[PDB]
């Protein structure tokens, strides 16, 4: 169950750019608010279009799913709006974006115990999904949304959070699957029914690898015949720029599903380095 948020309600401000069949916006939500008074909370709008019927039915299947669980680390919905000719997702607006533009813009100039703090984050947010039995499907650096820069004087770290799923890649083209090689793991491109929980062990991996390299795309060089023959041929990533993190890449993109370490296992490597 969503909360309905009326259309009127929502002003739309800025057009931010595109999701995965999504269009995504800044905005208003004028809102009755604790004790009762009148609030105007800057939203982030993501919009689907009512004619892609199978696609705004799995996205919304996904947030609410994941919305019926509250967490720390995962973003919070408040609510839909589907009184229009496209069905809204109204989300909180997250200050300071995605993580991989956050570190190009930061021109990669944050340390390594910087990006171990975000991938404990990220791994507690998965770690409490795996025990959920809850599949997020769309796990990568661009879904991780920053909250809170690092405050040296405090000694509080970034803290991040984890966005909603978005479409199910088992409803997805398969060009897209193709394009989100290597976060979508090799037994999904085989088939895309084969979605599971160590799905998102691998899209951790990935994830990871992004963290490390400063916010670059892996594979960007490969188009999508070359990223097939990568998977074919059964190659890892390389290592990271910061590479320390390479062995749990590795263990966490193992091409066999069952051998990807639980995110209890994961959780207690990154607390070793
Ligand atoms: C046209 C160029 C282009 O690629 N645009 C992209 C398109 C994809 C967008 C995206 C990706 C993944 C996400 F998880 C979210 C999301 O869920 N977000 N993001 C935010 N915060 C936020 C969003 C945009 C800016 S911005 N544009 O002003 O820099 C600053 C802060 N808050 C929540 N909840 C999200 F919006 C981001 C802009």
């Amino acid at each position: 169950v969503f909360h309905k948020i009326r259309n009127e309600d929502l002003i739309f401000n800025e057009s931010l750019g595109q999701g995965t069949f999504t269009k995504i916006f800044k905005g208003v939500r004028r809102e009755v608010g604790d004790y009762g008074q009148l609030h105007e909370t800057e939203v982030l709008l993501k919009v689907l279009d009512k004619a892609h019927r199978n696609y705004s039915e799995s996205f919304f299947e996904a947030a609410s799913m994941m919305s019926k669980l509250s967490h720390k680390h995962l973003v919070l919905n408040y609510g839909v709006c589907v009184c229009g000719d496209e069905n809204i997702l109204v989300q909180e607006f997250v200050k300071f974006g995605s993580l991989d533009t956050y570190l190009k813009k930061n021109k990669n100039c944050i340390n390594i115990l910087w990006k171990l703090e975000v991938a404990k984050q990220l791994a507690w947010a998965m770690h409490f999904l795996e025990e959920n039995t809850l599949i997020h499907g769309n796990v990568c650096a661009k879904n991780i949304l920053l909250i809170r820069e690092e405050d040296r004087k405090t000694g509080n770290p970034p803290f991040i959070k984890l966005s909603d799923p978005g479409i199910s890649i088992t409803v997805l083209p398969k060009d897209i699957l193709q394009e989100r090689i290597p976060w979508v793991p090799p037994e999904c491109i085989e088939n895309p029914k084969n979605l599971n929980l160590a799905t998102d062990k691998w899209s951790f991996g990935t994830t990871l690898w992004e963290i490390c390299s400063g916010g670059d795309k892996p594979l960007s060089a490969l188009d999508s015949q070359r990223k097939l023959q990568f998977y074919e041929d059964r190659h890892q990533l390389p290592a990271p720029k910061w590479a320390e993190l390479a062995n749990l890449i590795n263990n966490c993109m193992d091409y066999e599903p069952d051998h990807r370490p639980s995110f209890r296992a994961i959780i207690r490597d990154l607390n070793s380095l």
